[PDB]
């Protein structure tokens, strides 16, 4: 089957054939539509055919479909897992597959740049201190000194589901979160359960409003440990605003490197539970969300009051005007410093012509229309008025229940 | 099969029962989702028919009554031997009501039982549909104190005899593709005016031209008429701080009337139905002004603010748009001509999911186009998790009647 899509902005119409290759299911069905949903132990049974499926993909990509060394890697993969019930990836074929796993991402607006990732294989990582180097050299690797280079850590699959290795953390560098007893929040909201997850592993906490929060890391399925980033590698950035000079009095920074380590990363079937991969941002991840959303640090009124806007009505629309303004220092600030950021403008541009160029090259570009539309300034961006096709294609990026919720502890 | 929906900011988790009421189908599978696409016989009739008056009588505690019994009798009977049937005047706004209430794109349904219905099912020809949607304008407009209206014209009968209004909205600007290659008035109304022309219309060629109404009735030939330009409210947009605003020579209309729908009530299809409830700002400030193919003049008003356009970085796009949606809201409250900001219409669309879904068990919902096209994460709805299905009575889209007639 062919399925279309049109831009209703530019009349270009494409074609997906793409879709035809999907083989998970989206939550939708013929009788309702689970789009705006967010969130909507394996057998050799099952696994043969998921890493015969993948292998195909893997030597059709290298021009080497059905070749002699393609039916001796599918003969030896077969003989490993009904001998062992599993089997290992080729180094070749794990950067192959995470690479693919970001380009087949519906929800991620950077993926033009899907090709340019670079791997750490840490499948020989046996323990959490072992974990702590292995993300330590992530860190510094994927900062650059602010010249960000995507990345991704891939420690060792899952087994029986007994001895997962986990990142406790959802993301590497975070804000720590503190619930007061008051009912009021110091710090990000987000992240107050694992900050009390922390503290009660022993973390001391500065209590500050942004602390850095330190690493929770599981290996083989043994309990989680703590360890602190070297503060030395974490590269926070002021924010500042080109025109208001109050703005720095607000007293706000952000973190330049987005790291995100609670995704599973699914390859031929096998499960890698603890996968951390960097990118650079957005700037609305941190401008609209981090900073705006009423669950985050909310600072929009704050904001508006010290511009003097008009707060008594909504249709003075102060929150979409103290929004921008919050936009703007956040970029100035990246910029200035000399740290990778992107704006939406820039990045939702960037995904139209990776988006048409993938249909062209691939035959489709399975896309959340829900995520991909950024959170400030919808219309004025392309991808609003791109119609979008989403499907699920592996190799994948899945959610996975956090670890707390499932850890079976050693004591 | 019971399906929950979170809201992520306040943890309100609510339970959906009535999809499983729906029946039409969305476009999606289980291997693909579509919520992107905007497009995805006597023995058809009587299930629809009864589906219809089963809901209806339920609605007014008489189920499995006499004269819930005796009506679907009735309407068999009619049926067998018309082909088709007649709603009672009852049943005709009930449906027409819940047409609105079930339309998911619809950000206002807070309102949807206060529509005041004109059943123009006596129409017969193209002057007397002029004169009751002059009336459906005048009623609606009400001085600028707007209210949410819909006219009826009579119901498909074998598809020759089709009532059409072929305007897409009962006001809209004229669009003239010029010789210097540009577009004059809104691009997005082109092509219906060149058959604005070809029929007879006299175009004054100007930015910010009313279009005449062409009214089809009974299947016949569409007929041209101007709505008289005393009931065509209009709102000179001007900025609170910049007095540089008004000279960019900007206005719009205060009545959004869609008029190209079909309303489907019990199996029967109204071709003809056009609504109107008032705007909400964006409508005009972020898609019907800055839109690229429609007036697009974010870059004349980026140079009037003096803003550094080199670099989008700046966000110069960004600070003119929320400049124009504040001049927008000012100049339809100063002329005070009802208008909603969208903060206060998620807000209360908020409030009304709740209430459906405490009263009715769930709210059809697209969140592709319940998020206003500005500010979304800073409005709840943008946290809101919306289950998109289809519930009838319903509004649905139909084909531009210039392809499907013959002349
Ligand atoms: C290099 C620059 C990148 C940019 C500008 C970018 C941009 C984004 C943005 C804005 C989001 C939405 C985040 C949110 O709203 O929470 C996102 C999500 C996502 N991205 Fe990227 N990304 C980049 C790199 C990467 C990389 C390196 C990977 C994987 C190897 C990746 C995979 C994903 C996945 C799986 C999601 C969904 C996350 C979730 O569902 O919570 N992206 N991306
Ligand atoms: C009274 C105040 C109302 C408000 C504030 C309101 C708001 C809106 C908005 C913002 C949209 C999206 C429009 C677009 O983006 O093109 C919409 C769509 C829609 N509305 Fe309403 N509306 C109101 C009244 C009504 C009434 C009275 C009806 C029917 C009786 C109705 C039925 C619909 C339908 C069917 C759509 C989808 C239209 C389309 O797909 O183009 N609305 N509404
Ligand atoms: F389905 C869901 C339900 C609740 C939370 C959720 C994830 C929320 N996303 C927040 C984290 N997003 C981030 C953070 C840092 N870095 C990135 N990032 C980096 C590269 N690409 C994305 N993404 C999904
Ligand atoms: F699926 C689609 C394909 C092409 C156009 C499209 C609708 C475009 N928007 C026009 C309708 N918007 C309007 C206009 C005036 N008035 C209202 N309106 C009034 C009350 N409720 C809505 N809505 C859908
Ligand atoms: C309910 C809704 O699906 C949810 O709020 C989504 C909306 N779109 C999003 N888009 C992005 N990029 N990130 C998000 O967290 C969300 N949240
Ligand atoms: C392609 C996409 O579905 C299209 O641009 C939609 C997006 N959301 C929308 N939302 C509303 N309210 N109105 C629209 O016309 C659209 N257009
Ligand atoms: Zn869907």
């Amino acid at each position: 089957r062919f399925l279309k899509v049109k831009n209703w902005e530019t009349d270009v119409v494409l074609t997906d054939t793409l879709h035809l290759k999907s083989t998970l299911e989206t939550g939708c069905t013929e009788h309702i539509c689970m789009g705006s949903i967010m969130l909507p132990v394996r057998t050799k049974d099952q696994l043969f055919p998921l890493a015969k499926e993948f292998l195909d993909q893997y030597y059709s990509s290298i021009k080497r479909f059905g070749s002699k060394a393609h039916m001796d890697r599918l003969e030896e993969v077969n003989k490993e897992i009904e001998s062992t019930s599993t089997y290992q990836l080729k180094d070749t074929e794990l950067i192959y597959g995470a690479k693919h796993a970001w380009r087949n991402a519906s929800r991620c607006v950077g993926r033009i740049q899907w090709s340019k990732l670079q791997v750490f294989d840490a499948r020989d990582c046996t323990t959490a201190h072992g974990m702590f180097n292995y993300i330590c050299n992530h860190v510094k690797y994927a900062t650059n000194k602010g010249n960000l280079r995507s990345a991704i850590t891939i420690f060792p699959q899952r087994t029986d589901g007994k001895h997962d290795f986990r990142v406790w953390n959802s993301q590497l560098i975070r804000y720590a979160g503190y619930k007061q007893p008051d009912g009021s929040t110091l710090g990000d909201p987000a992240n107050v359960q694992f900050t009390e997850i922390c503290i009660q592993q022993g973390w001391k906490a500065p209590r500050g409003r942004f602390d850095v929060l330190p690493l929770l890391l599981q290996a083989n399925g043994n309990d989680p440990e703590l360890f602190q980033i070297p503060p030395e590698l974490v590269l926070e950035v002021p924010i500042r605003h080109p025109k208001f000079d109050w703005f720095k009095d607000l007293g706000l920074k952000w973190y330049g490197l987005p790291a995100v380590s609670n995704m599973l990363l699914e390859i031929g079937g096998l499960e890698f539970s603890a996968c951390p991969f960097s990118g650079w941002y957005m700037g609305t991840e941190i401008g609209v969300r981090d900073y705006c959303d009423n669950s985050r640090y909310n600072i929009l009124e704050e904001v508006a009051k010290k511009m003097d806007l008009d707060m008594r009505k909504t249709s003075s629309l102060w929150k979409d005007q103290a929004l921008v303004e919050i936009n703007i220092a956040v970029l100035y600030s990246f910029q200035s410093d000399k740290v990778t950021i992107v704006d939406h403008h820039s990045a939702t541009e960037s995904f139209i012509k990776h988006m048409e160029n993938e249909y062209r090259c691939r035959g489709g570009c399975p896309a959340d229309w829900v995520w991909i539309v950024p959170p400030m300034s919808g219309s004025i961006t392309p991808v609003f008025h791109q119609e979008m096709l989403n499907y699920r294609l592996t190799p994948s990026f899945e959610y996975q229940p956090d670890p707390w919720n499932t850890h079976v502890w050693k004591g």
